């Protein structure tokens, strides 16, 4: 029975074709989902009560539309999304934490907009983790966004929103500079012909997985959802289409901000990402990952690499990974393991901002210290196990990869451990 | 010889990649397309797309099919609908160069526990108004598609059913069902309430998976430019769906309101063929050819074998078209089951094969109506040459273009067993 | 039948990986295809006499090397006149003849920079007594080719020359040797004391590879069966190691010492031809004509396009035999190239181009003799039906087999561009 | 180029040119064939063991002494010939010769000692001279035993038997022989510890012709069950009377290795021969060149997709390691092990590293050579008080006698893998380490 769920005969075929025959409706999805979702906020999801469904529905990361409303309409909007976090805070082994990401309203006419300035200014403030940064079309619009993030904004993730031609034909110095990038579907659909944007699409997400950069996939998912409890064919299959092509993220624009069914777009995005993540073709698509990548001397990525080698040999249910800024969560979720990535952090910003990663699971620590070193790292190594436990990501029996790194700080990752649960 | 221009339009540089994440970085949004688009239009009649004049601005903007669907309207309404269909193409036979032929598909209104009365009724129709295929509505097991077989009277039996697939017990007998059938058409809308909104892309990509192992057409259906019956331009999921479905394997992709009954008929078609050409052009080839060559079993066929080296052949030298000769389709679709990204360009003498082989993804019909040549050879060279002056005519071939030449070593059909390697003067 | 893919390594071919490859290797299941690397016999006091020659022939001797670096021109002409005698001793029968090529191996240029003086004289001698071959001595840059290109003169425009590597700027230079060339021979002997001994297995590897991509005959010499020349069977290594150049990709497999003046030529000639069919058997050509197919670049020639469709429907059906009409050899070359599991019977009217296919492995020469029918068409005709008479009698060929047949559309070479899947009456 | 141009910068274009690394990287087989390079030097230590049969020619403590410094990791005695006085005399000569170099434990050269039987000859099963002789090899303490002609999984239980209670830490290794053997390959393999690919009688069994398909489909089968298997007879039998061998011997040896083989022998070469010594260097030179043309590329993707998922965390580790070591160009893979398993296991992945393992059991130390890429190192200290320090006594020990020894170099990375507690069974973890 466990070799008949989540799609396996589909993954253990031999070429492609065999995969797409073996794909069977009756599998059913047993890992957790690993695409983030992105849930844009307005009137239709302001409400504290509102927000704690949508949390509970599946929302990951809150968008903010700078392109819309006033400073103290978007502050009044981050406190209402901190108090809905914050009031399942109560069960630390269960709390689900929801990054903040600012939408600039970009440079219309225009480099950077003095809007975009005091806008980013705000986020600052106001301690947002990411910044979509609206028509990005080259390196130096990067920079800017980067300069007027000033000195207390380095830790903020920026996202490069491509919407045009320049921005298509730029994407690899783009790229470099980004800390992510945002397949801007909507602009982009006007700016270039609507029958090539599939093309950009898809030439992006492949990129970005190259890279091991995370791409986020926006604007009409399922648009017919914001009058309608149900939406279209085409709507489902794009989700898929989106999660099948390597996409980190997926999100929700006028069907979450302003939409009739917000909670049922967000539980709709849910179900067809899980659907979609079982139906991946891992046999290839670890190879050409692992081909791909290149040869590193870094230990984190080493390490990385022999992690996701050794979970899928014996069929892991999770990777436990102590982190700090995130890096080393990344570096395992660019090989696209079938295995959860369960982050254990005590950064709350880092909990919030490795949602940009598909397939890493943040737990934030906040359990008291331990005086010897070893004794902390093992105790954060239980913690990531009784929440996996809790959460259903793992059971008495399991085999888990844990990799931890030989010193505080940082940047030592270098330790990859097989373990059985309890 | 051909130049560096022509190695970057259609997408060459990420069809050449070794692996497919190498495809994917490669796609250029500025490459493109060259060759016709392969993927045949059906779209559905009805008040919006019933007139004359509208219907030969549809066969214009790609309409390849019509399809009339007969769980709306009446006998005389859908004959009406099939004389004006009739009428509009035949308007083209003056001009070589805008004549197209366009099948007749007579969707059913469906089923109870088996074939309905009134379905009977229906297929009677077809048989008497000579539609060329039936799209039989809620096929469960192969006993549905036998009674839609028996059905089709003893003047009949050259229709195709193509079976549509849209509740879970479909899906689960779908090889019984694919054995016995001409294709399939993956029915979204009632799938979509009969299984899990979320499932249907599975059952979707599972089933043109098969059908293109199984070498039968494969039709993806419903909501794919929904939008578009109110609005001029769709959704970015809904160009996103027809790529993607062109990019699975589908042979034909449909509309069904967006003609029928939309305020945008001659749009969504326009849409659909511009989608599906930019969709061709991004087909990996490189390993799709290996691995439907690997797939596809040893045979002892003459035709089935010949098709594989032309194909091979084809994409050697980059042929501008693989011109064929058959009465049937059969040695079309043989050649089209391989996936080629030459135009095959299929020469018959039947009026119905041209009409059908529109369901075989990349197979271009030509109706020969000659008089036949006492030396058959001589006849066989006259329709060969009628293939190359069409294609030049049309813009697939010029003078010094190379292509693969299809053809038996005796009359009738079932005897392909000749590919040559011609150069076009 | 089952009986029919346990035989010829079948289940080990059909492997997904070389590693299942290696263990489906089955002692059990016997070669059937007919041995398809040449054995090349250095002929000497051992293997003069015409009654010994025959001997060899028989045994499966198809080029006979006469080595310029012994003996004078009397004696090699001499030489000469016995190999013809023992070959037409057999013409009686045409449907079983076997041509057998004469290749003459240069003496060298020693301590001088080019092509020696004795050289000059010896290829005049080749031009003169109508050699098909000339194995040229230390090649060590094109220039050296083109000064031997040179010395056979406007007379000796159709003799092969296939450059031996024996030294490491033959080795370094290989690529512009190559291109050059009709072929390569990896000269071990001089080789293993111009570079270190255990360096030759990777300059053999290397230069096998290198032909394979080129579709140039490479020839496998020295040492391969040494202990034969005074022992009646060999060592447990010098069957691995003529198992190993087969495996390998080498086109031609050598004897020298072995044949020239040893006590076994002809058991030496028959454990080369059985080590060959055990090995050719063991070939993976899954993946082997899947990397040669991919590594073969695009091209616009008809003879290139025919070839790889023809070897591609031969593998479809496990075509018995690939039959091509050939005047230079060219045709059956190209088809060689993309080591088919067929064999390739070229019939052809040029003794010279009968003699000198033999370079290219499975390619199975046969002379046909008639003179032309007044029709083009028959002539075609006669000579497909005499590869099929002459197939069935050396047993590749029964009623019932599958075979592809490789023609032109003009007579004359370099028009091939047909390719037709015949079934064997 | 983009997958290698980060790490080529780093370590140089001159790096990338040895030990056949453009042939290594190429795509297709076709490709790595067209780059193989005369002028590419090999870098890494000889993987490939040799075994020498030990006679008149190579008994000598002194003619020892120097088959040692030339290569040779096993010593054969063959048992279809001598007494066991005779034998008893090799064995002590041997010894004496290894114990030589024990002076430096950071540089010393274990070296197994193998007991090759005389076989059942006209018999069922196991001989009452092979009785003696087994019991003869437990007595006197050996590693391995060839066990000739064996035709069916019973005869290595008899086998085993015969060892009795005291000789259940030798090895047994199967020798295939004639047709029976080779049919009942599966049975005889799963219960045996390796095969050796007895080529000689094999070719008096079977035609000729046929000996390159039973050794090409053993060596394949030994490589997916991860179990060494020997190549023996004739590889190098005209240096028995020449000093240099002819062009099909050399072929020879280079395809053994390219095959798969963990271990290749020397017979009349090395036992009897004129020049043993020149036998195990040409033996040592050819596998050194052929080991650095093997194919990794579709060789590792191909041992990973055969081998099946695994619950055993030392099997789970032993593939983390060699991904990660191949990801890094890891100089060495150090090992802590008992038995010698977890260096086998990291073994039958084919790593280019060198599998350094440490130990404190002196015949498994001996035994290791079995395995291809295993290079032994007893560890001859006395237990830390506290375990992990213990444990990181022994790594160190590996890193400076690696360094010590030419494996690495200040600034390599190297992969080590250890186990969580004492005992063996429980190697499970990996680390990334940078020499300093
Ligand atoms: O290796 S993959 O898993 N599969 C990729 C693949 C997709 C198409 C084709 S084909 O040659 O067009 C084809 C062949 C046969 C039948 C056909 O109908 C089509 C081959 C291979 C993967 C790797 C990536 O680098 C990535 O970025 C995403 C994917 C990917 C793509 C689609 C999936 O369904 C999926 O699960 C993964
Ligand atoms: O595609 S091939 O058939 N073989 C290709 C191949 C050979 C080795 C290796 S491996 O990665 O080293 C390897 C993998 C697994 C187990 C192992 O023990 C070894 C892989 C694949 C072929 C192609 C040519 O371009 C050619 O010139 C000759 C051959 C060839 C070589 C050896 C044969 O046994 C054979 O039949 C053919
Ligand atoms: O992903 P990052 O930012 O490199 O963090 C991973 C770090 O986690 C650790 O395992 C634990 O260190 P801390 O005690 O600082 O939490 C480090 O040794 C390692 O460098
Ligand atoms: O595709 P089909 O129906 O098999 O038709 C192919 C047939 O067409 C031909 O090429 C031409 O034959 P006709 O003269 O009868 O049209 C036949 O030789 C071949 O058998
Ligand atoms: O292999 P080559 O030398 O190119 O010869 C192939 C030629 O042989 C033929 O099949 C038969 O021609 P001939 O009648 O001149 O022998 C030609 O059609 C073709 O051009
Ligand atoms: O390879 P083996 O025989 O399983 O031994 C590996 C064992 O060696 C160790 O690394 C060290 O253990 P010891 O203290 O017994 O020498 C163990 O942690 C591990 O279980
Ligand atoms: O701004 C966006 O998200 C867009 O244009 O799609
Ligand atoms: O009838 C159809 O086409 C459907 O239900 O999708
Ligand atoms: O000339 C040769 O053939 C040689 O030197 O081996
Ligand atoms: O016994 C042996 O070693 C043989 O037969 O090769
Ligand atoms: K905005
Ligand atoms: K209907
Ligand atoms: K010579
Ligand atoms: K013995
Ligand atoms: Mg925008
Ligand atoms: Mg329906
Ligand atoms: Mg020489
Ligand atoms: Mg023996």
């Amino acid at each position: 029975a466990f070799f008949q769920q989540q799609q396996l005969p589909a993954a253990m075929a031999d070429t492609f074709l065999e995969h797409l025959c073996l794909l069977d409706i009756d599998s059913e999805p047993v890992a957790a989902r690993s695409t983030s979702i992105i849930a844009t906020i307005g009137p239709a999801s302001r409400s504290v009560e509102r927000l704690k469904e949508m949390i509970k529905a599946g929302m990951n990361i809150a968008r903010l539309n700078f392109s819309h409303g006033s400073h103290e309409y978007h502050a009044e909007s981050i406190a209402n999304v901190r108090e809905a976090v914050e009031s399942f805070a109560g069960s630390p082994l269960s709390y689900r934490p929801v990054a903040i990401a600012l939408d600039t309203k970009g440079p219309g006419s225009g480099g950077l907009s003095e809007q975009d300035v005091r806008d980013l200014r705000f986020g600052v403030e106001h301690g947002v983790d990411i910044v979509f940064a609206s028509f990005v079309r080259k390196a130096s619009d990067v920079a800017a966004v980067r300069a007027a993030l000033g000195p207390e904004g380095h830790g903020i993730k920026i996202i490069s929103k491509i919407e045009n031609h320049e921005g298509v034909k730029r994407f690899d110095e783009i790229l470099e500079v980004s800390d992510g990038i945002m397949v801007a579907r909507g602009d982009l659909g006007i700016e270039i012909p609507a029958e090539k944007v599939f093309l950009a699409q898809k030439m992006m997400i492949g990129r970005c997985n190259l890279a091991g950069k995370p791409v986020v996939c926006a604007t009409q998912m399922l648009e017919s959802m914001i009058t309608k409890p149900r939406p279209t064919r085409a709507e489902t299959s794009d989700v898929a289409n989106a999660v099948l092509d390597g996409a980190d993220c997926i999100m929700l624009s006028g069907e979450t901000a302003k939409g009739n069914f917000p909670v049922e777009a967000v539980k709709m995005q849910h179900a067809i990402a899980r659907e979609a993540e079982a139906a991946v073709y891992h046999r290839q698509l670890f190879e050409e990952l692992r081909r791909a990548a290149p040869l590193s001397r870094d230990p984190t990525e080493v390490t990385a690499i022999g992690a996701v080698e050794a979970a899928f040999k014996c069929c892991a249910a999770a990777i436990i990974v102590l982190t700090t800024t995130g890096r080393s969560a990344q570096l395992l979720s660019r090989y696209r393991p079938r295995a959860a990535v369960i982050a254990v952090t005590r950064s709350a910003q880092a909990a919030r901002q490795v949602h940009l990663c598909r397939g890493v699971f943040p737990l934030l620590y906040r359990e008291p210290p331990e005086a010897i070193w070893a004794d902390d790292v093992d105790r954060r190594v239980q913690f990531g196990i009784e929440s996996g436990k809790l959460r259903g990501f793992l059971r008495v029996g399991d085999l888990v990869i844990v990799v931890t790194g030989w010193r505080p700080g940082s940047g030592y990752t270098n330790i990859m451990r097989v373990l059985s649960i309890s």
